RNA sequence: CGAAAGUGGACGUAUACGGUGUGACGCCUGCCCGGUGCCGGAAGGUUAAUUGAUGGGGUUAGCGCAAGCGAAGCUCUUGAU
């Protein structure tokens, strides 16, 4: 580690390792804006993209974009949302409203928080890229002006602009190299989500893995049929790609709309 | 997955999702890119459909006791580029 607060580390008692818990978000039990959630990985018939199972779920939760504007929010409390490790905060506006948001770093205890063109440049709320300096640290932008997609994976996930780019397009995703995006779009400007939140190890399958997805491991396993490689006395020799996918890099995504992003190296 | 619509991936979005191999942990993981595969380049050589230059043949108004020559059109071929 290197920050506050460090992450507990279970001690050797019954094959135990790193866990995950916060400083606190005082309460253990949510609000109400949520759905029911689907269930499995299967596609109206066949499995599709194997792997996917295990119980424990529910809890949908929401909010993105942030259509609402210049109306002062107040962070009600940080909160833990399933599947996605990016916390969530709560927030109440000065008119009893209550969206959710992706809990930035410095947040908790109330705080400023304002959206709309021309708003405090801290980590409050979304803001049209235009009305933003260099944004060495913006947030979950949107490929389009209205949406809120992009990097909702907040957890340590950032994005760097380029001070003042014209033509109305910029941004620099993580490994996404360079890529221009409509400047009439807005970014939370905060850009955080706590990294250590993703700095512990599940532990030992079962009570750490199974509680999410099935054995995502098949390896050769042999049996020249179940996979494009098998049999043999006890070893591999040859190619090992499933459905001649060709795991030798290859790359994909060709022609069509988009593909008008830039730079992108190859190491 | 599906002729498609659509659906899963995910109401997730690179600290995410997939595929491959190894299989806690400890100390480590050396030399070879010739072969095959993959990744980048793509200047030059070779090269598909496509357009179809140019020539060659058929037929025949006409020129002719005969020998043959044959335009224009239509055709069969040829294939530059």
């Amino acid at each position: 580690v290197k920050c506050k607060p460090t992450s507990p580390g279970r001690r050797h008692v019954v094959k135990v390792v790193n866990p995950e818990l916060h400083k606190g978000k005082p309460f253990a039990p949510l609000l109400e804006k949520n759905s029911k959630s689907g269930g499995r990985n299967n596609n109206g018939r066949i499995t599709t993209r194997h792997i996917g199972g295990g119980h424990k779920q529910a809890y949908r939760i929401v909010d993105f974009k942030r259509n609402k504007d210049g109306i002062p929010a107040v962070v009600e409390r940080l909160e833990y949302d399933p599947n996605r490790s990016a916390n969530i905060a709560l927030v109440l506006y000065k008119d009893g409203e209550r969206r959710y948001i992706l809990a930035p770093k410095g947040l908790k205890a109330g705080d400023q928080i304002q959206s709309g063109v021309d708003a405090a440049i801290k980590p409050g709320n979304t803001l049209p890229m235009r009305n933003i300096p260099v944004g060495s640290t913006v947030h979950n932008v949107e490929m389009k002006p209205g949406k809120g997609g992009q990097l909702a994976r907040s957890a340590g996930t950032y994005v760097q602009i380029v001070a003042r780019d014209g033509a109305y397009v910029t941004l620099r995703l993580r490994s996404g190299e360079m890529r221009k995006v409509e400047a009439d779009c807005r970014a939370t400007l905060g850009e955080v989500g706590n990294a250590e939140h993703m700095l512990r190890v599940l532990g030992k399958a079962g009570a750490a893995r199974w509680r999410g997805v099935r054995p995502t491991v098949r390896g050769t396993a042999m049996n020249p049929v179940d996979h494009p490689h098998g049999g043999g006395e006890g070893r591999n020799f040859g190619k090992h790609p499933v459905t001649p996918w060709g795991v030798q890099t290859k790359g994909k995504k060709t022609r069509s709309n988009k593909r008008t992003d830039k730079f992108i190296v190859r190491r």
